[PDB]
Parts: structure tokens; C-alpha cells; sequence
């Protein structure tokens, strides 16, 4: 997260962390087994780690869990990234309480206009690298299709919107990918992509939710 705040420890309780034997990509728990993230964030050997806040201190409210499964979107394609959803089972389920939590599923879509909080433990930086290792936060507004479409002409799908600021300085970054973007208490949107960080009339894009919530809830009762 570019421009952004320190969320504080647990304040954000549906972030997981998705380790390889490090952290690369972030996801959301919607229930007590299932984690969604993005589709480009696939590969073999997750660990979800949930209750985080510095993701190399051990500070007590975490919780590692091994996936069993992982399912990428039937149509994801990964040269347009339309589609970049998938969804991670648990091989345990999670404790729930104040500090770990479930993010609901939207029922309706949300419109432009509707301020969102996105976080992550992605760069901090535009320009270099820096990564914190503490969660960062950044409240920001959806854009209108046509400002988003305007911005990244011939690259935005009915299955993504954009998020974020204009004259640039604010948005997520590399490492934030497959977090939250929440809305009014509902999940809305997937870290996905962007050309670069926090650049001018460049803002970040996202995987839109609200189109995936019948394959979320199937591919749920089914596995
Ligand atoms: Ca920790």
C-alpha cells in the first residue's frame, strides 16, 4: 500500500497472509474453511496465516493453516487477468472471534462514489522498495467505469473495477495482490492490478466481486 496508514494489530480480521515460506499475496476469509485471493497469486504449498499483523514477529493471535485445495476461476485468463479470482480450502477450519473473522459476500454491486478500505503488506514505495511488515491500510473510492475505462483503454472487463485516486499518490502495490477491498462491511473487490504504483491517472484495478458470488457459493457446497 502506497500512501497509506498502519491499520493496527487485528483491526482488519478477514486479512490472511498467503506463505510460500514467505508472505506473496494477500486474501480474505469469507467463512471458517474458505479464503478467497486472486487467481495470479496461484501456486502449490500455501499456508494461510490468519491473525497477523507483523508477519515476522509471532505476537500471539495467529493462526497457520495448511490448503487442501485450490480452485482458480474456470475462465481465468492470465495475459488479461479477467476473471483473477480463486478460492483456497482450509485442511482445518479457523477459529473465529474478534480478532479472526469472516468478511461477508456482497449482495448487491457496488456503485461508484462508495468509499472502500483496501490493506495489505505490499511496497510502500512508487519509486524503490520498501516492504513493511506490518499491515497497511488505505481507505479509497470506486471510480466510474468510464474514468476507469479511460485510464486503461481496451483493458477493462465487466469483471473489474478501479479504485483509488486520480492524481495518483495513493493505491496498492506488488505484495498487496489478492487482499480485500471492503465496502460497507461487504467484500467488493480483489487487489488485481495496475500500471505501476500510486502513478498519475493510473489507478489500481479490481477483481469486481458481486459477479462471483453464485460460483463462490456453489463451488462452496460442493467441496
Ligand atoms: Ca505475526
Amino acid at each position: 500500500i502506497v500512501g497509506g496508514y498502519t491499520c493496527g494489530a487485528n483491526t482488519v480480521p478477514y486479512q490472511v497472509s498467503l506463505n510460500s515460506g514467505y508472505h506473496f499475496c494477500g486474501g480474505s476469509l469469507i467463512n471458517s474453511q474458505w479464503v478467497v485471493s486472486a487467481a495470479h497469486c496461484y501456486k502449490s504449498g500455501i499456508q494461510v496465516r490468519l491473525g497477523e499483523d507483523n508477519i515476522n514477529v509471532v505476537e500471539g493471535n495467529e493462526q497457520f493453516i495448511s490448503a487442501s485445495k485450490s480452485i482458480v476461476h474456470p475462465s481465468y485468463n492470465s495475459n488479461t487477468l479477467n476473471n483473477d479470482i480463486m478460492l483456497i480450502k482450509l485442511k482445518s477450519a479457523a477459529s473465529l472471534n474478534s480478532r479472526v473473522a469472516s468478511i461477508s459476500l456482497p449482495t448487491s454491486c457496488a456503485s461508484a462514489g462508495t468509499q472502500c478500505l483496501i490493506s495489505g503488506w505490499g511496497n510502500t514505495k512508487s519509486s524503490g522498495t520498501s516492504y513493511p511488515d506490518v499491515l497497511k491500510c488505505l481507505k479509497a473510492p470506486i471510480l466510474s467505469d468510464s474514468s476507469c475505462k479511460s485510464a486503461y483503454p481496451g483493458q477493462i472487463t465487466s469483471n473489474m473495477f478501479c479504485a483509488g485516486y486520480l492524481e495518483g499518490g495513493k493505491d496498492s502495490c506488488q505484495g498487496d495482490s489478492g487482499g480485500p477491498v471492503v465496502c460497507s462491511g461487504k467484500l467488493q473487490g480483489i487487489v488485481s492490478w495496475g500500471s505501476g504504483c500510486a502513478q498519475k491517472n493510473k489507478p489500481g484495478v479490481y477483481t469486481k466481486v458481486c459477479n462471483y458470488v453464485s460460483w463462490i457459493k456453489q463451488t462452496i457446497a460442493s467441496n
